[PDB]
Parts: C-alpha cells; sequence; structure tokens
C-alpha cells in the first residue's frame, strides 16, 4: 500500500506528543478522500508550535500533492522557505541533478530508490524545486522523493 | 476469460483505498454490458484526487475501448498527455515500432506477447498512438496493449 | 451432427459473458428453423457493443447462409467490410487461391480440410470473396470454410 | 530420431539458464507440428537479451527451415549477419566448397558427415550461405549442417 | 554452466560484506532474465562506496553487455575512464594486441584461454578497448575476457 | 576481507580506552555503508583528546577514502599537517619514489607490499602526499598503503 508508506514515513519524523496524533488522523483523513480544504489545513499548519519549519514544508508538500482541492491557490511562501532550506550552495546543485533524474520517472519505488542516494539536506532542497512547479513530475514520483527525504531524515537522528 | 484478463491487470497498478473499490465497480459494470455513458464516466475519472495522470489514461482508454457508446465523442486531452507522456524522445521511436506489429495483429494474446517486449514508457507511448486512432488495430490487440502496459508497470513498483 | 459443428466453432471465437449467451441462443433458433428475419437479425448483429468486426462478418455471414429469408436482400456492407478485412494485398492472392478450390467442392468436410491449409486472414478474405457471391459454392462447403476460420482464429489466441 | 538429433545439438550450445527452459518448449512445439507463425517466432529470437548473435542466427535458420509457414516471408537480416559473421576472408572460400559438397547429398547423415571436416566458422559461414538460397539444398543436409555446425561450436567451449 | 562462471569471477573480486551481498543478487537477476533497467543499474553502481573504481567498471561492462536494454544509451564515462585505467602506456600496447585476437574468436573459453597470457593491466585496458565498440567481439568472447580480468585480479591479491 | 584488514590496522595504533571503543564501532558504521557524513565526522575527529595528530591523520585519511560523501568539501588541513608530518627532508624523498610505485599499482596487496619496504615516517609523508590528491590512485593501493602505515607505526611501539 502506498499511501500507508507515505504516512508511516511521514509520521517517523515528527517527535511524540498530542500534537502528533492530531498530524496522524489529518493525514488518514485526507488519504481517505474525506473531503478537505487545502487552505484550511496550510492555515493550522503554519500555525502549529513545536513543529519543525522542515517538517511543516514537508506536510504542505504532502497535502499540495494529494487533496489538490487548491483551486488556483498560490504557493505557500512557508512552505518554500522550509523547503529551499533558504541558502546552501552545494547541496542545491544537487538538488538540481537530482530534479533532472526523477524528471525521467513515472513510478513511486523508482523515484525512492535514486532519490535514496542523496542527503536529507539535497533531498529537502529538491522537493523545494519541486514545489515551485508541482506539475514538473507524476504525483507518485513526488511521493517517492518525500518518503526517502523522510527516509534520510529520521535516519539523522 | 479475457475481460477477467484485463479488469485484474488493471487494477493492480492502482493502489489500494476505497477508490480502488469504486474502480473496481465500474470496471465489473462496464464489463457487464451494464450500459454506461462515456462522458459521464470520463468526468468522473477525470476528477479523481490522488489517480496517477497516467492510471487515468489507461483507464480512459479502456472506456474507450468498450462500452463505446460515444455517438461522435471527441477525443480527451487529458487521456492523450498522460498517454503520450507528454515528451520523450526514442521511447516514442519503440512506440512506432509496436504500432507497427500490433497493425498485423487480430488477437489479444498475439498482440500482448509482442507488447511485452517494451518497456511500460514505450507501451503507453504506443497506447497514446492508438488512441489517436482508436480503429487502427482491433479490439483484442488494443486490449493485450493494456495489460502488457500494466504488466510492466505492476513490475516497476 | 453438422450444424452443432458449426455452432460450437462460432460460439468459440466470441468472449464469455451474457451476449455470448444471447448469440448462443439466436444461433440455436435460426439452426432449428425456428423462422427468422435476416433483415432483423443483421441490424442487431450490427449494433452489438464489444462484439468485434470480424466475428460480426463471420455471423452476417452464417446469418445469410441459413434462413435465406432474404427476398432480394442486398449484401451489407458491414458484413464485406468485416471480410474483406479492407485491404492487405498478399493474403487477398491466398483468398483467390483458396476459393478456386473450393468451387470443385460439394462437401462440408472436403471444403474444411482443404481450408485449414490457410490462415485466419486469407480464409476470411475468402469468406469475403463468396459472400459476394454466395451461389459460388454449395452451402455445405461454406459451412466447411466458417468452421476453419473459426479453428485457426481461436488458435491465433 | 532425426529431430531428437537436430534438438539435442542445438540445445548444447544455449547456455542454462531460464531462457534455455523457453528454447527448449518452442524447439519442441515446432518440430511437434505445433503449427506455429515464423513471423511471431523471429521477432522473439531477435529480441532475446543474452543470447549470443550466432545462437539467433542457428535458430533463425532452422525454424526458417521447418515450420515454414512463411508465406513470401524475407528474409531476417538479422540472421543473414550472425551467419555470414560479416565479414572473414578464407572461412568464407571454405564455405563455399562445402556448400559444393552439399547440394550433391540429400541425406542427413552423408550432410553431416561431410560437414564435420570443417571449423565452426566456416560451418556458419555455409549455414549463412544456404540461407540466401535455402532451397539449395534438400531439408535433411541442411539439417545435417546444422548439428555439425553445433557440434564444432559446443567444442569450441 | 557459463552464467555461473562469470558469476562467481566477478564476486571473487568483490571483498566481502553488506555491499557485496547486493551486488550478488543484482547479477542473479540480471542473468536470470529478470528484466532489468540498465540506467538505473549503472546509477546504483556509481554511486556504491568502498566498491574500486576498477570493480565498477567490471560490473559496468557486465551489466552492459547481459541485460542489453540500452535503447540508444551512450558509454558511461565513469566505466571508460576506470577501464582504461587512465594512462599507462605499454599495457594499452598488450591490450590492443590481445584486441586482435578475440576479434578472431567467436566462444567463450577461446577467448579466456588465450587471455589469460596477459596481466590484469592489460586485460583491463583491453576490457576498456571492447567498451568503445562493443560490438566488435561476440558476447562470448567478451565474457571470457572478463573472467580471465577477474582471475588474474583475485590472483594479484 | 579487505576492509576488516584496515579496521584491524587501524585499531591497532590506537591506545586501549572508552575512546577507542568509540573509533572502532565509527569505523564499524562507516564500512558497513552506515551512511555517514564526512563533515561531522572530521570535526569529531579534529576535537577528540588524547589521540595523537598522526593517528587522527590516518582516521582522517581513511574516512575521506572511504565515505566519499564529501560534495566538494575542502582537504582538511589537521589532517594535512598531521600527515605531511611538517618538515623532514629526506623522508620526503623515500615518500615521493613510493608515491611513484603506487601509481602503477591497482591492488591492496600490491600496494600493501611493495609499502612495506619504507619506514612509518616515510609512509606516512606518503599517505600526505596522496592526501593532497586522493585520484592519484586508486582507492584499494591506498588502503593498501594506510595498513603497511599502521603495521610499520605499531611496530615502532
Amino acid at each position: 500500500s502506498l499511501l500507508t508508506e507515505v504516512e508511516t514515513y511521514v509520521l517517523s519524523i515528527i517527535p511524540s506528543g498530542p500534537l502528533k496524533a492530531e498530524i496522524a488522523q489529518r493525514l488518514e483523513d485526507v488519504f481517505a478522500g474525506k473531503n478537505t480544504d487545502l487552505e484550511v489545513l496550510m492555515e493550522w499548519l503554519k500555525t502549529r508550535p513545536i513543529l519543525s519549519p522542515l517538517t511543516k514544508g514537508i506536510l504542505g508538500f504532502v497535502f499540495t500533492l494529494t487533496v489538490p482541492s487548491e483551486r488556483g491557490l498560490q504557493r505557500r511562501r512557508f512552505v518554500q522557505n522550509a523547503l529551499n532550506g533558504n541558502g546552501d550552495p552545494n547541496n542545491m546543485d544537487k538538488a538540481v541533478k537530482l530534479y533532472r533524474k526523477l524528471k525521467r520517472e513515472i513510478t513511486f519505488h523508482g523515484a525512492k530508490e535514486i532519490s535514496l542516494s542523496y542527503s536529507a539536506g539535497a533531498l529537502a532542497s529538491c522537493m523545494g524545486l519541486i514545489y515551485n512547479r508541482m506539475g514538473a513530475v507524476t504525483t507518485e514520483v513526488a511521493f517517492g522523493l518525500v518518503c526517502a527525504t523522510c527516509e534520510q531524515i529520521a535516519d539523522s537522528q
């Protein structure tokens, strides 16, 4: 089950506490098709205390991927900044190269496999690149990048 | 049973969840002769969240094949784009060659056998080619291409 | 039993489903002398969804053979096209040669035996040739050609 | 049993693995009269990975010999090249001389006996010569050349 | 069994550890016909830590030989460099001479026997020469060169 | 097992205590592919108390060799100084000569054998030379130099 892989990977980087429970429920609802309103979800995310900016960027990215329900919605600066990590030459260089590989992919595992060859910083940078143009890659490839990013992150701790 | 082969192959590339169940039921009805209205089905497909564009193109292609019930209906750009994959020299080259072989076929297995020699990308590209001119090949050959495409895809994961 | 051979051969190329059942019943009635109205049957055939053009041509050919009940009826373009396969040099060449052999035959098995030496494409092409002039051969020879054509077809799958 | 000799000789030059099993089955079917479609078989052969070009040429040659089922089919460049070995003066000279001896033969063993006096390279070259004009020699002589070629090859390893 | 010889020779030069296990599995799959995607495999190879460049060149060469599945794929500079060893007059001279002998060969053992008369450095240099034009020799000869190269290498330790 | 040889040689020059245990674990992880971040490891090394500068240079050299994970990373002055030993004519002269021999090598044992003919001071000096241009020699040769250096050192005590 693909969506259960995303969910498990994403939750893995969130520290334990009541906030996590709330993130587990919202993720479950979005991945269940239980409607959703991007605008509302994002405000919520953007305002949660104790959540690392990066983790908000990863969640914001995931909610933007699924539950499109955008309707001309603009990109959230708070997602772009946490993803672009805001500065760090090099890593950005690796991000561009990964972005080029992912563009040739179509599947979740294919994207996930090649992505696992980069560090969390570059992976996050690459997510920031895709976020600028979500339609650059397929939804399955994007999801593959998300997990890898989360895998490398949880491994950092 | 031919139609059960298509159904099993097509469902295999859809990730688990309530959406799949809904796809399983619609496919069952179309393959049961339970009437159907292409126009309605396609709008539905075109608007499902979490379904990969490619998978919509494969489904859109299948619904166009069976349940003709078209009535002068035009080709759905959302099917053509997801199939033509939109860009990728080479693969398209293999697609043309496959298209030439399928044109000489008449049966499901014959078409399926030779098709299994190409990659998912080329197979999908070939489906895009047939979609432009559905009458290029027989319905059985087209169905053979669908399965192979699905087989190679599920094998990608 | 001759007519049971035709029936079994013809049904063998039709995929399973409720439509087949309906074809099994109509064939049974025609072969039972249960009257019939060519005009009505053909409209029905011509309008069935999911039936391959070829299979309609083979059925249309059989219904034209038996249950004459024509009454000056013209040839159905939808039968001629599905049979003539509409284009394919060569195969047509073999069709002509077969047509020449069948003209010397009088029996079902004689016609069936020599016919089994050609491919489905040529056999179908030959049926198209006979369809232009049904009286070219005897009804038993025509029936022999039908089975062989069906035998070679079901063997293609 | 002649055909069992060809089969054993041909398989002897194919390295072990699942591909061999598939070659063993197809050879068995062709030599069993189980119909066959040259065009289909050849595409398959032409596209198998890990099979040495030469071995494809030998198989392509054998399938062309038996299961004629050609129908005006042209010679496969991929068979001619692997056989003509594509360049090598001398050896070609021996090939011509062998070709002259085989033309006087009629039987399998006669052809096989004299053929065993040449090297694999010349034998393969000679097969290439016959392939240009299959009707140059009798089918039994051709089969004799195939085995010898295979015998000398397996002896090379 | 030829392919088991390649596998055993290739693994022999890889030091023990979990990485070897992963190489053993991928080699097994490629040699089993289990599809494969050259592009993907190579990226993987190119990015493995602790693998000596040379060993990557030997593996890259083997994967290029089998599982063609190239599709117009270009030569990997990381394979050419590790093979051409990048500089070393003389040895290159022996490589050219070996290249000339292998061109006259057709079998695995023939190529392997004569190859075993050169040192690992020259053998590797010769592999680099073939890599520039894979079609210079037959697949069996190439495989013979691979083993010898591996034999001489493992003997160096 | 190559990597176990490096590990045993490297640990042999570290005096007993809890610090060694920590070095044993980090070396084990790096040699296990357990990711790693050169930048982090080096800071750690650079800041350990009681470790002789030389031993840090040898470790820094090893971590730079494996777990490349550099990404444009610059050479660590603290590694260069401990290796170049910072001054000592002569020995440096032997280092250059060894550097010239190693450049002709490709394997671990070959490099290790010839290296064992020099003293620890020259060997260390030679490591300093390679460190300036890591790509001067193959990874296996470099590893051979490391052990010899460690062998000669532990023999000094």
